[PDB]
């Protein structure tokens, strides 16, 4: 178990672009894409839509990917995902400290939610950062309950929060 293995868990592997559980066009290791649009207000939109996602696909890609990858590219971009995020964290002051005062389970467990709602939404856990950082993991864990995150994505936060909360992997092993 390791950060990889973790979102590799938490966020799936698909081939072929997919409309993901929040409205946009995804492929790989969830390696969004393209925003997915409105009910019914298309074509012309729908089309725009995913060659718009082809194209950043195409982009990130290096060659005419007809929307469809490998593995191996799935897994570059992920690799790349998760780079980005360490650096967030990093060069974020409100989660660069948390993420200093961590060990390495439970900083896979901010680099997690990172990856998954990037930098900004996760500095903004202002409360639940602060115990993150003052090593109140029960307290810490109550307070991720009452997120969002986890009203919208209760079993991944569910998972992510017993890592903080624990320190093991428990919840992925």
């Amino acid at each position: 178990m390791n950060i990889f293995e973790m979102l590799r868990i938490d966020e799936g592997l698909r081939l072929k672009i997919y409309k993901d559980t929040e409205g946009y066009y995804t492929i790989g290791i969830g390696h969004l894409l393209t925003k997915s649009p409105s009910i019914n207000a298309a074509k012309s939109e729908l089309d725009k839509a995913i060659n718009a996602a082809k194209s950043e696909l195409d982009k990130a890609i290096g060659r005419n990917t007809n929307g469809v990858i490998t593995k191996d590219e799935a897994e570059k971009l992920f690799n790349q995902d998760v780079d980005a995020a360490v650096r967030g964290i990093l060069r974020n002051a409100k989660l660069k400290p948390v993420y200093d005062s961590l060990d390495a389970v439970r900083r896979a467990a901010l680099i997690n939610m990172v990856f998954q709602m990037g930098e900004t939404g996760v500095a903004g856990f202002t409360n639940s950062l602060r115990m993150l950082q003052q090593k109140r993991w029960d307290e810490a864990a109550v307070n991720l309950a009452k997120s969002r995150w986890y009203n919208q994505t209760p079993n991944r936060a569910k998972r992510v929060i017993t890592t903080f909360r624990t320190g093991t992997w428990d919840a992925y092993k």
